[PDB]
């Protein structure tokens, strides 16, 4: 059974990947966001949805989890979804400005503001992607993100969270925080995933070298055939 | 039916992708090599092979096609193959030195020399990946690559070529050149693919924005579900 990583373990594994293993961020971020779009398309196939193209709002935060979201949005569009992005706080780095341009060239619209009421979100988007905070955030949720999470917590439509539900303690979870219907753990699940309450938990990010898996005792499941996700039941 | 691109068209589309669209090379190279490993695993599944782990020799050339090969090798290992790489001429750029390190950390061995006889290649490797020359090469095949192609042309085991069979005119093919059993066209097929004589032609590189597909009249086939390849019949 797969290892659930502490924040310190997650950070160690990441340090190795981008340093000794010499993977680049945009490379693993590409594979991670592809896994996210893949898990979404598996859990909520366009046929299962009442809108042809199904609508999705992807909300991207100010760090790497936000980047995973941008890559996720672009693959969802290729997979037959109709994504909209809300990306209020963007790092001033070419990685992210390039990702945004890519989404714009995919004809994915960016919102200028978040709808202020859950009912409006419910009415416009069949699914909401939470790409707000990742496993490095240790907190004080400041604004614009506190009120965004407040709206998310009132939604009727499902939320899919990338890696960790935003606003959860990376190890401890958060009983009173958002409760995503889908979680995509990237690389290996974090300890907070033991508190996951939704229907779908997928592992994604099929790039972990066997040597790293062995060193950290990750005990990854076997991804089937050529798939980049695995459904954890 | 899909458009088969001229060299000039292929180069235009590439210029757009990496310039106006602001995709990065390592990003599309990741997706391209993943599609290659995926097509290989579909056409030659490990179960269909007489060796548990199936052995594969991936021969990487001095440009981007060589890079696609390196990414291909690493995903093949994750897919359950036992790759070996021969990479005689390597650009002095971090893109490629990083890819090599990644393959080394995947425990993929690099050969110091090419076996000089087809029989030896046949005996050691169940499949040979031709990642030697891509659609930018306009020629004189110099050495070490001329004698490598001479050995390849004598093989009994199948060759899978990335994008274009190395040594073929990118538009005209080459009746007397290598005859791969699998071709993975990347982005859109090139005119040389009309001369393809093998059993398996896959399209890969599922990243083409609809606007670019429209502008160049690519008429891409519909990739099924979340797959990153499509079998062209
Ligand atoms: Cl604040
Ligand atoms: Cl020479």
């Amino acid at each position: 059974a797969v290892k659930y990583l502490s924040q310190e373990e997650a950070q160690a594994v990441d340090q190795e990947l981008f340093n000794e293993y010499q993977f680049s961020v945009d490379q693993l971020m590409e594979l991670a966001g592809l896994s996210c779009a893949t898990a979404i398309a598996k859990a909520y196939p366009p046929t299962s949805m009442s809108k042809s193209p199904p609508t999705v709002l992807v909300i991207c935060g100010p760090g790497n989890n936000g980047g995973d979201g941008l890559v996720c949005a672009r693959h969802l569009k290729l997979f037959g979804y109709q994504p909209t992005i809300y990306y209020p706080k963007r790092p001033n780095k070419p990685l992210f400005t390039g990702l945004v341009t890519q989404c714009q060239k995919m004809d994915i619209p960016f919102l200028g503001e978040m709808p202020p009421e859950p009912m409006m979100v419910d009415e416009l988007y069949e699914l909401v992607v939470d790409a707000i905070f990742g496993f490095s955030f240790k907190g004080d949720v400041r604004e614009p993100f506190h009120s965004i999470l407040s709206v998310l917590s009132g939604l009727t439509v499902p939320i899919a969270s990338i890696d960790i539900p935003s606003g959860w303690d990376v190890e401890k979870g958060n009983p009173s925080g958002i409760q995503p219907d889908l979680l995509i753990s990237l690389t290996a699940p974090k300890k907070s995933a033991t508190h996951f309450t939704g229907r779908y938990h997928y592992l994604g990010g099929r790039f972990v070298p066997p040597a790293l898996e062995k060193k950290y005792q990750l005990n990854l499941p076997s991804y089937p055939d050529t798939e980049c996700v695995y459904r954890l039941q």
